[PDB]
């Protein structure tokens, strides 16, 4: 669909079997996503935002379906503020930013 | 336009009588600037995101003109990694997501 802007641009995302709200985040290069227990071996990371590093747990190949759009590829998992959907399931979906 | 998200979403912006390179960011609720000594008028403010907060300045209604699209209204300095420009501002430039 067109989403316009004048609102956060929160989704229903599906991972784990499990629903979630995900903001649409064209700023992240990596999706990452609230604590949570998702099934699958993980590597330990560091991602950098605006405040500063955190430490994450790094799950590849895990299954995302946002809108009804299905995506396979890494998801972060630490103290982000806000769950968020970078670009390298953005990508996925065929998302674009138009203007 | 049309800009797909394989790469960051830079695009050159004019502000204060300047140009920079700036990020399209839809997870972003306000425009957020690297340090720049813009007159008038400001207010502090603290935003925060992955790593915690950074103190800003708040000034408002401020002209920027994105790639000729022309946009007044609140732009945050500080030191940010990276010149942000938000949703307050991708509204007024006509910007969407569209997947
Ligand atoms: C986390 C979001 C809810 C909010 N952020 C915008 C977000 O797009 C940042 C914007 C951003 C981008 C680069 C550097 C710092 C911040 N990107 C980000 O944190 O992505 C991280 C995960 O993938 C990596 O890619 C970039 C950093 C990593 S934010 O930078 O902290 C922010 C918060 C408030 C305002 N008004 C403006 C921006």
């Amino acid at each position: 669909p067109q989403i316009t802007l004048w609102k956060r641009p929160l989704v229903t995302i599906k991972i784990g079997g499990q629903l979630k709200e995900a903001l649409l985040d064209t700023g992240a290069d990596d999706t990452v996503l609230e604590e949570m227990n998702l099934p699958g071996r993980w590597k330990p990371k560091m991602i950098g935002g605006i405040g500063g590093f955190i430490k994450v747990r790094q799950y590849d190949q895990i299954l995302i379906e946002i809108c009804g759009h299905k995506a396979i590829g890494t998801v972060l998992v630490g103290p982000t503020p806000v769950n968020i959907i970078g670009r390298n399931v953005l990508t996925q979906i065929g998302c674009t930013l138009n203007f």
